[PDB]
């Protein structure tokens, strides 16, 4: 659990600073980072780990 949450933030964050995925919306960014089984705890924290605006919007939670 700790652990794997610890690996999926990472991720995360890595998948965030892809130039090609910064220049996508922020919906699929959630909707993805879901489907790899974050949090929304998890999503937010990977976007501010990013230094990213966590997207104020959401829907999802
Ligand atoms: C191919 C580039 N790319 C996307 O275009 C993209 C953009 C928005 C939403 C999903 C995607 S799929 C995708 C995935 C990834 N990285 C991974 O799938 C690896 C990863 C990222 C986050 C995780 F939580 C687990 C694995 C990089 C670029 C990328």
């Amino acid at each position: 659990e700790e652990s794997e949450k610890r690996k999926r933030v990472s991720s995360a964050v890595q998948f965030l600073h892809d130039s090609r995925v910064k220049i996508t919306p922020a919906a699929n960014k959630i909707q993805f980072l879901k489907s790899k089984g974050l949090t929304t705890e998890e999503v937010c924290e990977a976007f501010e780990k990013a230094g990213q605006t966590i997207p104020l919007d959401e829907i999802k939670k």
